[PDB]
């Protein structure tokens, strides 16, 4: 599996609320049977990271008698208005044999229906929570060209965690 | 203060839910104060939901925030998810907590995939929503229709319709 360049990860997974930032997303996904496929994605010319997710499904050839746990650490949360919450949720009415976990660094409110995706993704059993420290350095230890070194964390990265989990909580609640 | 032609009332309000309609929406509007009365219709204009226009109204009314207010709305189709409309709602109630809406639909709005998602949000920001029945259609004939004292007359299987949207409703919200 093709390692990510460590700046690209800080840069793009950093969770302090209150910077503007570029409207780029970084996906690193895992599959797991209840197989063991993993990568990184970003958005591409139009396309987002959740959708070109969705693109190499077939190229997992999952077994469709057996259950998957997919899980998607991302550096934003799927939008609304220009089809991911829409192709997500069509994909996971169409898989039932795939659960999704979507792990989020940020809050993509600069969508006007952010909060209709997270909640129509929760109606269609994808359970969505807010990156914790946890799965920051997992995902540095698992996704990232570290060379060995440790993850070290940015400013405030346990208050930002918890700022916005309570957002969505409340989103979802 | 001004009322609808009686043709747009009869093609707006039809409850049968298997009709090719256009997208419009009229929204008959009773605001009265519990222990006060506006009253009004409202429909889709320009690409503005008729529910957005009446929050947009709300301030004209100059609704005292010390009092309790019921607003009533008989709305052609149940409000929307995917445009917002839920979202708006729920904002609206959650910062005028003195309002207690109810809405009475005439249809669901199927052609919105997430129609569901709508009817629960409104419920769980405080709003008692069910379907219109015989007695809501003759009412608002009877009140906000330019009907010249002739009778409400039932388009067929109004009663039929009814119920069953109304049983499509009640397990949604269950
Ligand atoms: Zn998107
Ligand atoms: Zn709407």
């Amino acid at each position: 599996r093709y390692l990510m360049d460590p700046d690209t990860f800080t840069s793009n997974f950093n969770n302090d609320p209150l910077v503007l930032r570029r409207r780029q997303t970084y996906l690193c996904y895992e599959v797991e049977r209840l197989d063991q496929h993993m990568g990184f994605l970003c958005n591409e010319s139009g396309r987002h990271a959740e959708l070109r997710f969705l693109d190499l499904v077939p190229s997992l050839q999952l077994d469709p008698a057996q259950i998957y746990r997919v899980t998607w650490f991302i550096s934003w949360s799927p939008c609304f208005s220009w089809g991911c919450a829409g192709e997500v949720r069509a994909f996971l009415q169409e898989n039932t044999h795939v659960r999704l976990r979507i792990k989020a660094a940020r809050i993509y409110d600069y969508d006007p229906l952010y909060k209709e995706a997270l909640q129509m993704l929760r109606d269609a059993g994808a359970q969505v929570s807010i990156m914790t420290y946890d799965e920051f350095e997992y995902c540095w230890d698992t996704f990232v060209y570290r060379q060995g070194c440790p993850f070290q964390p940015w400013d405030g990265l346990e208050e930002h965690s918890q700022a916005l989990s309570g957002r969505l909580r409340a989103i979802l609640q």
